[PDB]
């Protein structure tokens, strides 16, 4: 199961962005909808024009979950194959980066937030740009999962943000940076090099 | 992988205790040796006598993974069947109730701190006696999320105490009951 907002100008004419939207370990497919300053993210995907989809939540079978959505709304809406995002926070922010990784050739860019993952498989999704955000007070996810992760994308000349929010607990950092998720959106499309 | 911790006092000649604890998502199998509270858990267990295995990170073959480690450490010790627990925190508090439901013939008792899970899957384990502890000030996991299955336990006539913190947040709350998931491991093993 997953939640789906469509924007008030979508008419099935034009070709949309879609961004998927990965909760945290205690969410679910509401998540996005109801908590983060209840339901801000949709009013960015309302004025700017995205629609979103929230998996119900991100390894083996619930990966294949994620892309299976995925596939499911590129059959039901117009969507721009050069324009589909993923973001997360915590638990969605390791699914961000993992999911990408291991398909490297569907995102055009990625936002995991309080995160982290594999730093090997950095290398993998150079091509694709990065906002990373993390709290340098996060006792749920040290900040050092998102250094790491930063510092290796580096090492392979990705297109990278680091938005280390200095006093950043686990969960303040989400709601406060939709913002820069969308405009970070807003400014790349998929490059397949 | 997994890291294990044997007790001074086992020497081969008698059956120990297992205990499975499960790290949280930014944790590995170093975490209950070197965190919480600075491998706290793993003085408890030298004073109580368990053998401890801390697997790496919990759904799919993921899942299969704990199964596997508590196989590969009763070919190298000796473990009584009676006497395997579980116990971990946030997303090893998650685990442990998934994983248990999974093999629901396998914990003598089970022990998630600052966890969740899926309700609807307490009737399958509610012959096994269960400690639960979490925070009424988590931001990460709600209180919520273990209030509601402790609930569902007590529909299936589960024996479980839930220790609920007030002011209790996301972490502090582990190695606060460390003594309390020890305590619940002395007093219950599988019938």
């Amino acid at each position: 199961p997953y939640r789906l907002y469509v924007p008030t100008t979508y008419d099935g004419t034009k070709a949309f962005p879609l961004v998927i939207a990965l909760h945290g370990m205690g969410g679910d497919e509401n998540s996005y909808f109801d908590s983060y300053q209840r339901g801000a993210f949709m009013i960015e995907a309302e004025n700017r024009g995205y629609i979103v989809a929230c998996p119900k939540g991100y390894v083996g079978p619930a990966e294949r979950d994620v892309m299976d959505v995925i596939a499911e709304v590129r059959r039901d809406y117009k969507i721009d194959p050069d324009r589909i995002y993923m973001t997360g926070h915590s638990m969605g922010g390791y699914g961000t980066w993992s999911i990408a990784m291991n398909h490297p050739d569907v995102f055009a860019a990625l936002a995991p937030v309080a995160g982290g993952g594999n730093p090997l498989g950095m290398a993998n999704i150079a091509h694709i740009p990065q906002l990373v955000v993390h709290g340098d007070n996060d006792k749920t996810v040290p900040v050092e999962r998102s250094r790491v992760m930063v510092e290796a994308a580096k090492k392979h000349g990705t297109e990278i943000k680091y938005i280390e929010i200095p006093g950043g607990d686990h969960v303040s950092v989400a709601a406060r940076t939709f913002k820069d998720v969308f405009d970070w959106f807003d400014s790349h499309k998929r490059k397949r090099p």
